[PDB]
């Protein structure tokens, strides 16, 4: 599963430009699905099995990133965030653009005073990206306005932990793919690798009737220094099963099912305390929205096992 | 080209299941190409020639259709569209599935009033497909959930016009095949029979020309000016956002048409590697009876052969 996670997390797929991720998902699923299609909205749907009960597993396919909004006379780029990228995570960082261009993020300010006031209240309008261009014309040919970029950071093993960009939510995508690769389904199983509308716009179950929908997401792992929170999710604590405050009767039934499956098959799990009946299963992740998101492989394996025990014959 | 168009339009090839279309294309191209490959997504790429300039001709091989999304206790199928199938185009129509299973599309509504209400705002949730099964078990053996169906229509010649399903875009596929059959290329010529919409081609070409279909707006009450029409020739697509290089391809094609005396028409604006689009005027797009004029297809083949040939 390590190579699968490496490929999916390293793939280029900021919001709206996720074609490479869909391609990797389809190639990885070759010989393991009965069919696939893309719906009008861009969601990738795959399926396997013929059981009477129909179940959707849903993971988001986009990653956070940036988009070029301006090019100045000296070839420097202005950017804005796509998703939850903090400007503080971009300082001195490298960005990989869709066409392969690498850029360096710098901050405006010459004097120590100016730079210090700028970092104290850092905003995107104080950042720029250097792609090595010496003119607007050079930069426009290399990285036109509207170009998307992602963290130029890849997969690395950190003493048994896995670290990469875009664990949120490529690790969920990886869980679903791996379940499809292994499972002999007792259900009709759907995998949905879903898009998300920009905040401010109309938003999207999908184009498939089903009895249950399980979202495979990430959740913050609050097990780092000085974390002083009850209800804390931790690495190696297992899949996090979400206790939703306003959940329907049918949704609570799914949650209880998963608890029983986990307990009966000796699968580690933890309870996360904040239409198709739904449940959420999450991978505990450190440093969400950084270029170095971190998971514990045993949590991911436990999540795959939980789903296979629940849905497999 | 008649038999080539018959075979390609009648072939079974909804999105994701185009094996028969690829087989026909390679059978028609045997002895006319230098090589081919099918990539991991299912794109079929062929090539011929060794000129320094590399040119791609692209057409997509999927046709519109339906996908089975449920089966009820009595064997009736629930369906969703794949591509631009209107529910009004399915009423009382036959659908063919991959193993040759034929189904009939029905609409819910017992009384005349219920049916009158349902056709006023027809939606897929009021449609079903009857494949002759008498139970879920019988239906699931023939046509499991996730099965794709296409129109159960075929090719017929109508007073010199060609009518079939899937002119969009099997007619573009046919154009590319016919070019490879006839051309002695001055370029290295690539033909890409694409499935790229499956992910929303490993050839570093200099130009790409998409061969597509465009609506022929020459039917009754069509009052749009500069409308595309049957027998007006290949429709050359005007692009507003186009690069200088993309505009150059379009200007090149206009010059070829005029210098070789090939009929052509300009598809006006409505408000990657350099590319242009050349389209076949087609009536009744997305119906089971898409209609082209063979002289437009021939003119399109000629345009590409004269642009790209030695
Ligand atoms: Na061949
Ligand atoms: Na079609």
């Amino acid at each position: 599963m390590k190579e699968l996670i490496r490929k999916l997390t390293e793939a280029f797929g900021p919001s709206g430009r996720e074609e490479e991720v869909r391609s990797i998902i389809l190639e990885e699923l070759e010989g393991h699905i009965d069919g696939h299609r893309i719906d009008g909205l861009g969601n990738l749907i795959v399926w396997k099995g013929s059981g009477e009960k129909k179940v959707i597993l849903d993971a988001h396919i986009a990653e956070i990133g940036v988009v070029v909004t301006n090019v100045d006379d000296k070839g420097f780029l202005t950017i804005e965030p796509v998703g939850g990228v903090s400007p503080y995570m971009l300082l001195g960082k490298r960005i990989r653009f869709e066409n392969g261009t690498i850029g360096v993020v710098g901050m405006e300010g010459e004097t120590t005073e100016e730079r210090q006031e700028n970092v104290r209240k850092l905003s995107f309008d104080k950042l720029f990206i250097d792609i090595g261009a010496n003119s607007r014309e050079e930069a426009q040919k290399m990285c036109p306005i509207g170009s998307f970029g992602v963290y130029d950071s890849g997969f690395v093993e950190v003493s048994g932990k896995y670290v990469s960009k875009a664990m949120d939510d490529r690790i969920g995508c990886a869980v679903i793919v791996e379940v499809f690769k292994r499972i002999k389904p007792a259900v009709t199983l759907y995998g949905v690798f879903s898009v998300q509308e920009e905040v401010g716009l109309v938003g999207a179950g999908y184009g498939v009737p089903a009895d249950e929908a399980i979202a495979i997401d990430v959740t913050d792992s609050a097990d780092t220094p000085k974390a002083i929170k009850r209800h804390a999710m931790r690495l190696s604590g297992g899949p996090a099963l979400k206790v939703k405050d306003r959940a329907s009767i049918s949704s609570k039934r799914i949650l209880e099912n998963l608890i029983e499956i986990a307990e009966k098959f000796d699968i580690k799990y933890q309870m996360e305390v904040l239409g198709i009946p739904s449940a959420t299963v999450s991978i505990p992740t450190r440093y969400v929205h950084s270029p170095s998101e971190m998971i514990a492989p045993d949590d991911v394996e436990a999540t795959v096992d939980l789903l296979i025990r629940y849905l497999g014959a």
